[PDB]
């Protein structure tokens, strides 16, 4: 009876064009998850975003029920951020939140100028062309968020195929992805254990600390958070890295345009975040546990939501000529790092990844275009977020 959600298979970073039509005549519409069992409403502009995003009546945590649609095979983890509502959530997040401040990832600055610096060098010594992911979009966020996490840089292809199956969407099924979370539990749990009689000057020792030191929290909720900052803090990064290139250099213009003014690097980053899909589909789902009125209807309680954060942000009333990619926007209220209590943890660390790899990119290589045909360009498929496996690069 009720429509499929996702509409399609993704195609590039593009746009379904009925969201477009669901934001001007059914922006609260009902859809057909592709796990769980039931109903949701699918929220497509960026005012009820914000009311299931950001008011105390929608819960995440009640969205654990394997009944619940989701966008994903695995009924959600328990112990996970994403599946706490305040106050525990506010204690689990107090636990690591201090070290992703706006203040504190700017301390970063300097190591990760140099990392990418690094890394455009190794780039030029193999010269022109060369894969970019290879060079620039995997390593750089990977060595941040091992150095700043504490975990073994060696361990790369341990947990990049972990949390690959994690994200996964129609790909893997669901033993196979609960398979996975385990293994990575138990890597993680394993990891933090180290730090008994060996405490360190990271984020996993801070969670080693917390896990023999706190009465709020579980050990399930603190190991879980290590896996989620280690996941989170490549996928994210690592492809949109790519995003953001591949809309620079399909049409020149932009790149060129940074080259122009690498000052406007900052405000193309918080544009191409507001402009690209890095959520595939959907997200994670919130149930109302009230009665809670949206912009044309009243969500009942027990009633669960679903939010496209890229649909959101191609809302215009609150963008103007929103279809279009502008580096010169007034005001930029986008929600690509969510909105609410679970406004992303790490959009301080993103930006400054984002800025500095495309800043040192536009200083360095003017003559940056893509060495491979857009036809050809391999999309990585049935995962909750969208990026490139490969981007062949020439200078
Ligand atoms: C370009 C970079 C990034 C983008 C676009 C992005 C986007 C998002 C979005 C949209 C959410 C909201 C999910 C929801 O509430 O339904 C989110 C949550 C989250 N992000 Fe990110 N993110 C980025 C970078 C990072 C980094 C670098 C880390 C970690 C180092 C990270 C860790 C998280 C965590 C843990 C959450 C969930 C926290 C919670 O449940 O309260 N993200 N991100
Ligand atoms: C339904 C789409 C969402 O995926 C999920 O909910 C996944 C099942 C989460 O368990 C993933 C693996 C967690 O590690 C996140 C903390 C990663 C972080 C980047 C995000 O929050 C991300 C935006 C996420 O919410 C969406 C991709």
């Amino acid at each position: 009876a009720v429509p499929a959600y996702p509409f399609s298979l993704p195609h590039a970073l593009d746009l379904d064009p009925h969201y477009a039509e669901l934001r001007r005549d059914e922006p609260v519409s009902r859809v057909r998850l592709p796990y769980g069992e039931g109903t949701a409403w699918l929220v497509t502009r960026m005012s009820d975003a914000r009311i299931v995003l950001g008011d105390s009546r929608f819960s995440t945590a009640a969205a654990t029920d394997p009944a619940t649609p989701r966008m994903f095979p695995t009924p959600p983890e328990p112990d996970g951020v994403l599946a706490q509502d305040p106050p525990d959530h506010t204690r689990l997040r107090r636990l690591v939140g201090k070290a992703f401040t706006a203040r504190r990832v700017e301390e970063m600055r300097p190591r990760v100028r140099s990392l990418v610096d690094s890394l455009l060098d190794d780039m030029v010594a193999h010269g022109s062309p060369a894969d970019l992911v290879e060079f620039l979009a995997v390593p750089f966020p990977v060595a941040v968020i091992c150095e700043l996490l504490g975990v073994p840089l060696e361990d790369r292809d341990l947990f990049r195929t972990f949390s690959d199956a994690m994200l996964s969407s129609t790909r893997l099924t669901a033993a196979e992805i609960q398979r996975v979370q385990q293994d990575f539990m138990v890597y993680m749990d394993g990891l933090v254990a180290q730090r008994r009689d060996a405490p360190t000057e990271d984020l996993l020792g801070a969670l080693a600390l917390a896990t023999d030191n706190d009465d709020h929290l579980t050990k399930g909720e603190i190991v879980n958070m290590g896996v989620s900052l280690l996941i989170a803090g490549h996928e994210t990064s690592v492809n949109q890295i790519t995003n953001l290139v591949h809309l620079l250099l399909t049409e020149r213009k932009r790149y060129e345009s940074l080259v122009a003014d690498p000052a406007l690097v900052p405000a193309a980053v918080e544009e191409m975040l507001r402009y690209t899909p890095l959520v595939s589909a959907g997200s994670f789902v919130r149930v109302a546990t009230e009665d809670v009125e949206l912009s044309t209807v009243t969500v009942r309680a027990g009633e669960p939501c679903v939010v496209h954060f890229a649909s959101a942000n191609r809302d215009e009333e609150v963008f103007d000529h929103a279809d279009e990619l502008d580096f010169h926007r007034e005001r930029n209220p986008h929600i690509a790092f969510g909105h609410g209590a679970h406004h992303c943890i790490g959009a301080q660390l993103g930006r400054l990844e984002l800025q500095e790899a495309l800043s040192a990119l536009v200083r360095r290589f003017p003559t940056l275009d893509l060495a491979e045909p857009v036809a050809g360009l391999k999309w990585k498929q049935g995962m909750l977020i969208r990026g490139l496996e490969r981007q062949i690069v020439s200078w």
